[PDB]
Order: C-alpha cells, then sequence, then structure tokens
C-alpha cells in the first residue's frame, strides 16, 4: 500500500527499549554530536543512559526518565560558572550549550503544552535560560524577542517568543536576507545552533519560531487557521526591523515544522521567495492506517500521544478519528492555490510521515521542487542538509 513497503509492517527493535535505542543508534549519534545530541557531548550522556538502562526506564514521558538528566545539567551549570569567573568565555559557552542538550534530551519527545507544572516544562525553562546565557557570549549572539501577537483571535495567546541572530555588519543601509526556521515536535527555538551558524556564514539573518501545539507557540492548536495568524504577526515584526530584508525571505520547516512551511508557501506566497519542507506531513500522516503503525517505526519513543496534544485533541482516539479531515492541507484545499518556490526534502523510507506527503503536492497548485533519498528514514540526514544550503544560496542569490 505505502512506498515504505514491507518496512511499514516492521516493529523496529528500539520500540519500548531505551537500552536498544542507546546501544543501536543514540550512543553513536551522541558521540558524533549529531541530531538529537547536536551541541552535546558523550561525556555528559554515557552515565545518564547507563543509569536509565540499569533501572529498566523505557518510557520517556515518565518523571523517572526526565529527572535522571537534571543532576548532570546542574554539574555542567556550576562548571560553566567556574569558567566564567576565570574569564574563560569559550569554555563557559560550551559547558552551558552542553547543559542545554542534557535538558533537551530530558524533555524528549514532547513538552505537554497543557501541563505547565510538568518536569519536562521545568527542564525546557532551564534549557532556554542555559542556552541564552551560552549564546550571549557569542560574537553574533542569539537574542530572544517577545513579538506581540497583534493578529491573535479566539483562543490565541498574546506573546510569540522568537530567536533572532544577525550576521556581522547587518545594517539598515543594506538589509540582509532572512531564513525563518519553523521548529517541530521535539526541536524548539534553542535546538538549531548549527543551522544559525550556516545561515550567518552565508551572510543571512536566522529567525527561529515554534509551531502551533508546541513549546511557547501562542497559536490555538485546535484551530487550523491559527498558524496563518501567527506568521502574520511574525512577518509584520520582521517587516519593521530595519536591518532584515523581508523581500529576500525563505521559511525552513523542520519535521513537524514542514507542515507549516508547506502551508505558509501557499498562505504567504507573496511575502516569501521560497520554503523548505524538511521531512513534512500534510495529509497521509493523519490516515488511521498510517497512525496504526507510526509508533512501530524509527521515532525514538511513542509519538501518537504527543501528536494528539499538538493537534489540540484531548484523546488519541479523537485525534485518529478527526485529525485528517480537519488538518490535511489536501482535504481542506490549501494545496489548491499557487505557492512560492517549495523544496521538499525527505528519506523515501520515512516511517514517521509517509514520502506520499511530499509526492501528493506535485498533483496540486504550482510546480514543487523535491529531492527524496532512497533507503533513508525520517528527514534523510545527513544527505538532505548540504542540498538545503545549496537551494537557499540559489533562491537568495543577488
Ligand atoms: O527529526 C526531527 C524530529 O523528529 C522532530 C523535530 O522537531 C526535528 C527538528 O526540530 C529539527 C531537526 O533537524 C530534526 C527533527
Amino acid at each position: 500500500r505505502w512506498i515504505l513497503g514491507d518496512k511499514f509492517d516492521t516493529v523496529f527493535p528500539h520500540k519500548g527499549s531505551l537500552k536498544v535505542l542507546w546501544e543501536s543508534r543514540w550512543k553513536f549519534a551522541c558521540s558524533k554530536s549529531v541530531y538529537p545530541f547536536h551541541d552535546g557531548s558523550i561525556e555528559d550522556f554515557e552515565p545518564i543512559f547507563n543509569h536509565l538502562i540499569s533501572k529498566n526506564i523505557n518510557d520517556a514521558a515518565s518523571d523517572e526518565y526526565t529527572q535522571a538528566f537534571l543532576p548532570t545539567a546542574s554539574a555542567l551549570e556550576e562548571k560553566a560558572a567556574q569558567a566564567l569567573q576565570a574569564g574563560k568565555h569559550e569554555e563557559a559557552s560550551n559547558l552551558l550549550c552542553r547543559a542545554a542538550v542534557v535538558y533537551r534530551i530530558s524533555r524528549f519527545p514532547y513538552v505537554d503544552i497543557t501541563k505547565p507544572n510538568s518536569i519536562k516544562r521545568v527542564a525546557f525553562e532551564r534549557q532556554k535560560q542555559a542556552y541564552l546565557k551560552a549564546t550571549s557570549l557569542w560574537t553574533q549572539p542569539i537574542r530572544e524577542v517577545t513579538v506581540p501577537h497583534t493578529y491573535r483571535t479566539g483562543n490565541d495567546g498574546a506573546h510569540i517568543p522568537i530567536y533572532i541572530r544577525t550576521p556581522a555588519g547587518a545594517d539598515q543601509s543594506n538589509p540582509v536576507p532572512i531564513v525563518l526556521i519553523m521548529t517541530g515536535l521535539d526541536g524548539y527555538r534553542p535546538d538549531n545552533s548549527q543551522r544559525t551558524h550556516e545561515i550567518l556564514a552565508r551572510g543571512w539573518a536566522a529567525v527561529v519560531a515554534e509551531i502551533p501545539g508546541t513549546a511557547d507557540c501562542p497559536a490555538d492548536p485546535a484551530d487550523p487557521a491559527s498558524p496563518d495568524r501567527l506568521w502574520d504577526s511574525v512577518l509584520s515584526y520582521l517587516d519593521q526591523r530595519p536591518e532584515l530584508n523581508t523581500a529576500k525571505m525563505v521559511v525552513w520547516g523542520l519535521s513537524a515544522g514542514g507542515y507549516y512551511a508547506i502551508r505558509a508557501a501557499h498562505t504567504h506566497r507573496d511575502r516569501l521567495l521560497g520554503a523548505i519542507a524538511h521531512g513534512p506531513g500534510c495529509h497521509y500522516y493523519l490516515d488511521p492506517e498510517w497512525l496504526a503503525k507510526v509508533n512501530d517505526h524509527e521515532y525514538p519513543f511513542e509519538i501518537t500521544a504527543a501528536w494528539a496534544t499538538k493537534h489540540g485533541y484531548k484523546t488519541v482516539e479523537e485525534f485518529v478519528a478527526g485529525a485528517q479531515k480537519k488538518f490535511s492541507l489536501v482535504e481542506t484545499g490549501i494545496v489548491d492555490q499557487p505557492s512560492c518556490r517549495l523544496l521538499l526534502l525527505n528519506g523515501v523510507d520515512d516511517g514517521v510521515v509517509p514520502i506520499e506527503d511530499c509526492l501528493v503536492l506535485f498533483e496540486h497548485g504550482s510546480p514543487k521542487e523535491g529531492r527524496f533519498y532512497k533507503g533513508l528514514p525520517h528527514m534523510g540526514y545527513p544527505n538532505s542538509l548540504p542540498v538545503s544550503y545549496e537551494w537557499l544560496e540559489q533562491v537568495l542569490a543577488s
């Protein structure tokens, strides 16, 4: 039925086993300091995962999992304080970024927007504080701006916290192009250090905003219209920033962010030069058949509970029954209008969202651009990263 093929029916060996996850995948990912351990260090995680495996802790959503990381995070914060006192700004920055990753992994896979007393919310708050302290020491610092949500309606919150980083010499005389990153289910505004490095390196500004139903996004998750209002507020603020050129602006949707990159490519086409949708869902990811086996694939932990909450549902049952007709960009007709240039990047063997959710967009509206990696799972890393920057360079060219 699915392009994923036989692999669709495979129960992946890490399912309900943190031991297998660490020993097969995450240990190596952590060593290489690649996603989701980017900015991180194996020195910090080896003892934590040894602990979790020794206690047979497998459920990431449990407090037993989360609170096993916080003592390490504390030790790194004190080491950073000791580094700062001695005027070692580089080491302090590194140690605080390392602390941020310990917090990050601790609140995987999802910070529950509806539970503000949750230990995963606490960890996320500590992460943001540690990250902003770390990036404050950078030559080009990451700055937080609380953008007033002027376009808010109904159940929308008042404040849009975004991260902004501008390249050396960004001036109103010659305002710089903008890459607006839309983050995902387990990646929020502090989880994009290397992306901001690569954007500034090519002389562009990096802007990072969370998506509806995650982190500190004020958009009503249960209202499919809410992201349209969110970007109206975000883009209005960037219009007003003298050193940022909204005439040369691309959006970069990361995993769950991909949906909102595709949506914005249509809704805000006359305000964007381009959009990248990186491992996106838009339709078939909400098919009950697909949702029946999504928890059995490459995502480190159970995803269906987090997805239900992110889509503004009170139960997984209601989410499965309703989500597709309500949120599908195909079903709702968002795809049946022109779009700005839209690059679609994924692994063909994505078991989190189907490759069909890229291929479907070629049957609607404007021509779409795509590169799909045969054999690779969700996101198609690391192959899909170089081509992203090549495409940005072409779209934002002089
Ligand atoms: O694969 C994911 C993923 O599964 C969830 C994400 O949110 C994410 C992200 O924010 C950035 C990434 O580079 C990758 C991911």
